[PDB]
């Protein structure tokens, strides 16, 4: 119950600034599928990797629409160390490259959907995800690393101009988990 | 930790009653006022679903599922008073028997959004603009004597049961996934996540 | 030159309130490919219908090969519903909303069947200069002049700014660029 | 008739003059000021390319390719004075040698945007916010004594000649097409449409 929710936070806090392996955070969200389900207002269910043979695929159980989620490490920089202009900071190449990569996978997944769908038919797997819209999510970095107001302003501009990619930092992801505790109390 | 178990039961008990009314009058009772009242009393559910501590329903504001009483009676006055609620979610609750797509076909395999559904999306944006100007008007007066809210908009109308076709569901998704600042979630989708919360708590 | 530009407006000014056939407006834009190329700041070139096979045009950037799908309706296509949802609130007409859904559906199909389309061009010997990299769509329908009341314009502006990947452009706005080009030169 | 032919020749002569400058030192001159000066004396070209009669380069405003003489020296003053010029396109002109993507690969087939390119995109957005803030500042003062400009942003930098692979071109497109209020057009793309205008006229 709620003790399970607190356990997730304890795991999150313990490796908040130490773990730098994408595989570990892959497991944590895979073990607790409800964590990523809180991002989307519409209901979502996890899709097994075999169905579409460090990303996750969540699909709406009603419309079968699928959303692709890419998970990086919390230590991923959000902005460049130096500043392009006084008070203007460029988004780090790690963040910009991550956004591009998830779009490429979404393009590839839709372009090869017929091959994947037919393979599931042969193997008996029931395909429950339909690529209707190019919605992607990139979970990376921590918002707390942005100290200066210029840093927060520069990063906020980057994450507001994106059309179909929602960049969510790790701390914001677990704030929904932590926020659930407060609402229950 | 014992109270945490008590909180778990209290949270589940509230969720069961919300599903109880939904699974009892989702077909007969179709008045907008009734469904607004039900979701008002269970605002804490909406806070988690839309990932926003502060929500705006009708002419009232609820923070963390708590009714924030405002003596002035103006939603804008509360929003200006508290800078925290500058990213609140505006929710318009319609009847669950609201058509989502036109019964006929615009083309082969394409269904256009129904009048009622796209009317609500226009209405909430109109309501959002009015709140923005009233907030701006107060800011001008305070400056005269001596920002912009930009709240999120969410429309809750219709059920996914009426979409009894792949074309019906695909057309609806292409509509609601194209809006920038409006999220359309059906009543069936709304209460199915309520079931998910029960499963997570249990 | 300029005389050519004024000739195009003569056709537009003559058929904007008379011609209600979708095929005719396809012919006009197909004859003058430069008209639709003025919508996009980046260079674009029209792709023949044989290459990638409702009126639909396909323009591709000559450099990055990115393709854009444009759907053309009639100028007589309503933009908003005749009645009002609420007092001062008008809904977008089903013709406009349905047109947006259809162009997105065709864009989805075009990307999904790209491998077959690319392979067919290889067999037929045709080159494939278009690539579906981004889901960008354009819908051309109706005229902005038909929105007389300030509520009508506000209701339509809310809808068109709300869209993510579809840019609804009325006919008069499209041909205003043609008229705008004349004034800049003159 | 006679006037049209004279205007057609003037337009073609102007367009060919710009191409002569572009094709004479696109590989030698890297001064950002130089390319700002060249592209601001031919603003009528930019008006048609970006489909906007009003163009804002640096702190100077151009309407229909004509230099507006604002004696105040503040760009916002002109914008507030003239309600017509509210959707003006803000254009930032960089050197054509500006890199577009990182020379190394982020992954297998994925390239991230270069620091200079993404730095300019943030800079114009910062410039846009300052103009919006100053526009309100004037508007607030007028109210005390007795809306929102929300313009567009365009960045012109780099050449497509650097992108010598399919992966490079796909990566660049996935970046600029994802932006909402910023349009990125390379110098090679900018003058390609200049050639297209000549073909249309001639």
């Amino acid at each position: 119950g709620i003790a399970n929710l607190k356990k997730v936070l304890s795991v999150w806090e313990s490796n908040k600034l130490t773990n730098t392996s994408e595989k570990f955070w892959q497991s944590v969200l895979k073990e607790n599928t409800w964590i990523l389900s809180q991002i989307f207002s519409n209901p979502t269910v996890l899709i097994n990797d075999e169905a579409y043979v460090v990303d996750f695929l969540y699909a709406n159980p009603f419309s079968k629409d699928a959303v692709l989620i890419a998970i990086k490490t919390p230590s991923t920089p959000l902005i460049t160390p130096t500043e392009y202009r006084t008070g203007v900071y460029s988004a780090h190449k790690d963040l910009t490259g991550a956004v591009t990569q998830v779009l490429t996978y979404k393009t590839t997944l839709q372009r090869e959907y017929q091959n994947i769908d037919y393979n599931n038919y042969r193997q008996g797997i029931k395909t429950d995800f339909d690529i209707i819209t190019p919605c992607c999510v990139v979970i990376a970095g921590m918002f707390d690393t942005l100290t200066d107001t210029a840093h927060r302003h520069s990063f906020e501009l980057y994450r507001k101009e994106l059309k179909n990619v929602t960049v969510i930092t790790f701390d914001e992801l677990f704030e929904r988990v932590k926020g659930l505790i407060k609402l229950l109390e």
